[PDB]
């Protein structure tokens, strides 16, 4: 029940100090790669971007993996969907005047994302090896985003992501997506599609020079500002269950994945999925007294049934992008969406026996 529930969120929380020096360790890593960034001319303008529930800009995916994205803002932007997929883009720049810092990784009129990653990871493993004082390990990752994994002490592993900056209106794929306006409201909706959008080098299935849509600034807002009452969670009266929801499913996949580790059915399943599933419920349920804390059993039971219902019809929705499937054939194959389906299903009927200390 949600006794069971409340302690495991409690077990939860003994863990908060060791994140908390374990991100600042990240953190300073970071700040020292960012000004050597700076005196690059194409990465002049290099900055962090505000993701993350430490400092600003360390971001928690799964225990020990964390998670920083460097933004660099980029002007004259124009879009080019690669083929019908949504999500993925060609970069081009709209106009000439000035010719762009970013020239040198251009091939033919369009930004080459393996070009620009290239540097990005030359001037990282430069200053990574050009340290006495900390051993810090780089690891060149699967492709493209994140475009490079430290490992600094022994657990603690910081992926760095690249992002380019546009100030533009969002792409036309995002018109029908952030369906926020029955929860947070119209004019919030509006306030938050005047923000910029951010592209990755993330390539589509091998390869291409493609890039793909991140709004992860804006999901970081609509955790934090979470409420249809602008003060949910300010006061006594409005404490709502919403942020321990969705880390009791993080943690419910984190556990799944580690007990069935043996024969890894679950390594492509990540927390970007359950907190999709999860946006998509605060969709579902806007009022805050379907969030009170007294009915967090029943909130985590709306929670993981709409995850199971994605799971069993191989569909998950970015919440952003609608016809951007998470959960398409191309990304996870079907015996792993029928695999995880069955031990979802499994736990909700009996009550989340991996949530057991006995
Ligand atoms: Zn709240």
């Amino acid at each position: 029940g949600a006794s069971k529930l409340r302690a495991v969120l409690e077990k939860l929380k003994l863990s908060r100090d060791d994140i908390s020096t374990a991100a600042g360790m990240v953190k300073g890593v970071v700040d020292h790669l960012l000004l050597r960034l700076k005196c690059d001319s194409a990465f002049r303008g290099v900055g962090l971007l505000n993701t993350g529930s430490y400092y600003e800009h360390v971001k928690i995916s799964a225990p020990n993996e964390f998670d920083v994205m460097f933004k660099l803002e980029v002007p004259r932007i124009q879009l080019e969907e690669y083929s019908n997929t949504r999500a993925y883009y060609f970069v081009k720049f709209k106009r000439n005047p000035k010719e762009n810092p970013l020239s040198q990784f251009l091939e033919g009129e369009i930004l080459s994302a393996s070009k620009m990653l290239s540097k990005f990871r030359k001037i990282i493993k430069e200053e990574i090896n050009d340290i006495k004082d900390t051993d810090v390990i780089m690891k060149r990752k699967r492709g493209g985003s994140p475009a490079v994994t430290l490992l600094i002490s022994e657990k603690i592993s910081v992926d760095i992501t690249l992002a380019l900056e546009s100030k533009s209106s969002w792409p036309a794929s995002t018109q029908e997506g952030l369906r926020i306006q029955n929860w947070l409201s119209a004019k919030v909706r509006k306030q938050l599609r005047l923000k910029p959008f951010y592209l990755v080098p993330k390539h589509a299935k091998f390869q291409e020079e493609t890039w793909r849509l991140s709004f992860s600034h804006i999901e970081k807002e609509i955790l934090n500002n979470h409420g249809k009452s602008k003060t949910c969670c300010e006061n006594k009266e409005e404490k709502c269950c919403r942020k321990d929801c969705l880390k009791l499913m993080k943690y419910l996949l984190e556990q799944l994945k580690e007990r069935f580790k043996d024969k890894k059915h679950l390594d492509k399943f990540s927390s970007y999925h359950v907190k999709t599933a999860f946006f998509h419920v605060c969709t579902q349920n806007p009022q805050d007294s379907q969030w009170d804390r007294k009915d967090l059993g029943l909130c985590f039971d709306n929670c993981v049934t709409y995850f199971l219902q994605c799971l069993r019809t191989e569909k998950l929705e970015n919440y952003f992008i609608p016809e951007f499937n998470l959960f398409s054939s191309n990304l996870i194959d079907k015996r792993s969406k029928e695999f995880l389906t069955k031990q979802i299903e499994y736990e909700r009927n009996n009550e989340f026996p991996v949530f057991d200390e006995f």
